[PDB]
């Protein structure tokens, strides 16, 4: 019943789905929080004004993002990005901002990107 | 802009929101997967036929569930359950099944529950 999604559908999803759910680890326990992301040049870009998220991901840089479109229990698509927290230096914030905003599909903070180590996508129909 | 949700709204949400997103840890990295849950007698009950989830949560029982209702970037509610994977013994599966199904609000597998260590809920309006 569970199938691998085509690269086409994985791409449509990570290009067009604005909100994903970020997973990080604090003291060996998982935390999940919704965040907006922009896929650009092979990484996902975001930012937060929440210093607790920033400090947690600084201490443990192993993170993930789930994107999904759930129609029912048996009709759904999920894309999981596993990778690494990479904080953007102050002098690179303008670059990050333009990447986040530039030509977005008709949709102090600390900026970061998620560099991809594994990208997987599956569906049920 | 971010407020604590009332216990009333936290309860309405974990009673009526069928799908949450389960967080677990594999080799010090976070994984997130959508699952259906039932809140009953202070724990969340679910099951999976996916042996990789089962084995992962057996090896590391620190897990979480996010429930959320996101209207926009500035209008949303999130409830995070942090707790422990507790696998249901075969002889307790019928109990688990009746708990999952009994009087549900008009909505071999290995059964499990999530026992709650922290429950928090926040909103933005």
């Amino acid at each position: 019943l569970i199938t691998e999604m085509s690269d086409y559908d994985i791409r449509e999803m990570i290009q067009h789905k604005h909100v994903g759910r970020l997973g990080y680890v604090v003291d060996d326990r998982p935390i999940i929080v919704p965040m907006t992301f922009r896929f650009s040049g092979g990484s996902f870009y975001s930012f937060t004004t929440d210093g607790q998220k920033t400090n947690a991901m600084r201490k443990n840089d192993a993170i993930c993002i789930l994107f999904d479109q759930i129609e029912s229990q048996t009709k759904w698509r999920t894309v999981l990005v596993q990778g690494r927290y990479r904080e953007i230096a102050r002098e690179d914030e303008e670059e990050a901002i333009v990447r986040i905003m530039a030509n977005e599909p008709t949709w102090k903070p600390v900026f970061f990107r998620v560099d991809i180590e594994k990208l997987s996508g599956h569906q049920a129909e």
